[PDB]
């Protein structure tokens, strides 16, 4: 089938949200980030390795159900479009590819991401994988091109992972709208929530002992410090996961060994660390089955499966519009 990329985002889109998101969020009380810098090179290559570590738990649940349940979500969805909020490399994707195909009704193929040269290597693959698929890969992001997912046919949304956790409560509501509202009566959405559980067992999952996730974390003041001239004493802070027993969420924080001064050169923006100041890096939330049939029925969504793995360590929801 034949691949198109369509790409919304300029030549220095990711730049220009960079020193955004710095500047503001270096500036707050407390200070904080959004967990989207994580994600250059060398942080892919954590994740990838946080995904194989028996700590995290996710990944492997998530691929539980969905071994499972594949089948039931193309049955059910009688979907004949992919939509992959997501760069399209999981297993997990091709495991939904593999069901619709099954069914004689894999027709076309959309990943939308923010990473244009992510889509292209994608569309390739799933081109030679998938004959007579069409690959329509998008490169835009959630805020403002969710209109430019292409139209047409049964559309199967899909975001895994339990990524929606990390948008707290406003912003997250503020999406799954946006997302019903691109949507088309019959469309539907897989969505992946990772279940409120064990604190000890959450915190763990986020501080494995080898410490991958506290490079991982630590990963993102080097991108920082690359991309905007910043001189972050990286080894001087150290990963703490914390569990948000409140608000029922897993927090990634950094925090500062002693006393830090940091100038962001590309920004001319000098910012202070008090000895033991903590700066917010993420938020993971966790879920509870009945409040995510809530939350998907407040944005225009009616759930008509939901899923646990064996343990109800993770959930799948499937939603119509
Ligand atoms: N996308 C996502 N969703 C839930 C948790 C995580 C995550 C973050 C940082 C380290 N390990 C896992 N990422």
């Amino acid at each position: 089938g034949p691949v198109s990329v369509a790409n919304h985002l300029g030549e220095d889109a990711g730049h220009l949200a960079l020193r955004r998101d710095v500047y503001s969020g270096l500036q707050k009380t407390p200070k904080s980030l959004p967990p989207k810098w994580f994600y250059d090179t060398v942080g892919s290559e954590l994740f990838d390795q946080i995904t194989r570590l028996p700590e995290y738990y996710p990944t492997r649940a998530e691929a539980e159900i969905l071994r499972a349940r594949s089948a039931e979500v193309a049955s059910a969805c009688r979907a004949d479009t992919l939509v992959e909020l997501g760069s399209g490399t999981s297993e997990k994707t091709r495991m939904l590819l593999d069901a619709l195909r099954h069914r004689g009704s894999l027709r076309r193929f959309v990943p939308f991401d923010v990473d244009a040269s992510v889509l292209s290597a994608t569309a390739t693959a799933i081109q030679r994988e998938y004959s007579g698929v069409e690959i329509n890969a998008v490169c835009g992001d959630f805020e403002e091109h969710l209109t430019e997912i292409p139209r047409g046919g049964r559309r199967l949304f899909v975001f895994l992972g339990s990524t929606i956790g990390n948008l707290t409560p406003g912003p997250r509501a503020q999406f799954l709208t946006a997302l019903a509202g691109v949507m088309r009566p019959g469309d539907s959405l897989l969505l992946g929530t990772d279940l409120v559980k064990d604190a000890a067992r959450l915190v763990r999952a986020y501080d494995d002992p080898g410490g991958v996730t506290a490079q991982f974390n630590r990963n993102v003041l080097a991108v920082i410090n690359r991309e905007l001239e910043a001189d972050f004493d990286v080894d001087a802070f150290q990963h703490v996961a914390r569990w948000n027993s409140a608000e029922e969420r897993i927090e990634m924080w950094l925090r500062a060994d002693g006393r830090q001064r940091v100038r962001v050169g590309a920004l001319d923006l000098t910012v202070d660390f008090d000895a033991g100041e903590e700066m917010l890096t993420e938020v993971s939330c966790k879920f509870r089955p009945q409040a995510v049939g809530a939350e998907l029925a407040a944005a225009g969504l009616h759930r008509i499966r939901w899923w646990t793995d064996e343990a109800g360590d993770f959930g799948l929801s499937l939603a119509a519009k």
